[PDB]
DNA sequence: CCGACGGCGCATCAGC
DNA sequence: GCTGATGCGCC
DNA sequence: GTCGG
């Protein structure tokens, strides 16, 4: 990380714009800039040098010049000083509390972890579980634990129905030595774009994982997406593992490659790739890649038999998951 | 200058 | 109840 | 906040 100071600065600004200003485009701009700088293979010596990069404009150039000169940014110094900004930024670190709810809480005088813990009845379900495991969800997951988690999940769905396929995606699939959480893609042949030949396909898997005490809580749950909490079992006389966030996404079996491309990410890589696709006259979601018509209306799904086929359509050389960490 | 910025699942609420 | 908007979440 | 046109 040659430019960790700069990318941290920009990430902090992104978070401020999102959580406090509620300026989502500024949020995205700062994150794009942080990402392009993060992969830039030189120690940056000036804001002019940075402005050469796409997504870094005049305003970020000037900030970079300030940061390089002084080691800090006065704008961020003041934001860190501000009680209301500081409080809102903190509250959004709880899962389920976004920028709107955080500001509303701060209005009511709920602005610390302690305040939240005495006001649980003022939270919805997601928020209550996010608060319950606030400390644990701050922790990262070593790959060794991710491998244990993978082995449990893959073997338990195998027990429900051997025709399930579970694939761990996200940062794990990109080969990260540690992950923020666990993302699991699920398919079953009875769920395609053409038909659903069995009910409760996701529910049965969630229930089995609950049965063996792996899944411990649920943040939200529908027919194709589960958002919840899980925990590795621990051995005799040793401290319990931290509770971990887990997402499970059931995708039509014939749309696996669009699905695994989406769920492998990174999020910025996906934004970049989908933005690029548009410029080639295609639109990509987790299901399909479709041509855009003369009017900009999405056409019918294109044939896809591999991840590379999706890259092929938009004229990108294939990129392995490990090179998608943007 | 200015439109566009990736795409969507689940929970919640107002209006009906 | 539903539908559409909004909030928050995922990559 | 940034970029393409
Ligand atoms: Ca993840
Ligand atoms: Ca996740």
């Amino acid at each position: 990380t040659l430019n960790g100071g700069i990318t941290d600065m920009l990430t902090e600004l992104a978070n401020f714009e999102k959580n406090v200003s509620q300026a989502i485009h500024k949020y995205n701009a700062y994150r794009k800039a942080a990402s392009v700088i993060a992969k830039y293979p030189h120690k940056i010596k000036s804001g002019a040098e940075a402005k050469k990069l796409p997504g870094v404009g005049t305003k970020i150039a000037e900030k970079i010049d300030e940061f390089l000169a002084t080691g800090k940014l006065r704008k961020l110094e003041k934001i860190r000083q501000d009680d209301t900004s500081s409080s809102i930024n903190f509250l959004t670190r709880v899962s389920g509390i976004g920028p709107s709810a955080a500001r509303k809480f701060v209005d009511e005088g709920i602005k610390t972890l302690e305040d939240l813990r005495k006001n649980e009845d003022k939270l919805n379900h997601h928020q209550r579980i996010g608060l319950k495991y606030f400390g644990d969800f701050e922790k990262r997951i070593p790959r060794e634990e991710m491998l244990q988690m993978q082995d449990i999940v893959l073997n338990e769905v195998k027990k429900v129905d051997s025709e399930y396929i579970a694939t761990v995606c996200g940062s794990f699939r990109r080969g990260a030595e540690s992950s923020g959480d666990m993302d699991v893609l699920l398919t079953h042949p009875s769920f395609t774009s053409e038909s659903t030949k069995q009910p409760k396909l996701l529910h049965q898997v969630v229930e089995q994982l609950q049965k063996v005490h792996f899944i411990t809580d649920t943040l939200s749950k529908g027919e194709t997406k589960f958002m919840g909490v899980c925990q590795l079992p621990s051995k005799n006389d040793e401290k319990e593992y931290p509770h971990r966030r887990i997402d499970i996404r059931l995708i039509p079996k014939d749309q696996y490659y669009c699905g695994v491309l989406y769920f492998t990410g990174s999020d910025i890589f996906n934004k970049n790739m989908r933005a690029h696709a548009l410029e080639k006259g295609f639109t990509i979601n987790e299901y399909t890649i479709r041509p855009l018509g003369v009017t900009g209306v999405a056409g019918e799904p294109l044939p896809v038999d591999s991840e590379k086929d999706i890259f092929d359509y938009i004229q990108w050389k294939y990129r392995e998951p490990k090179d998608r960490s943007e």
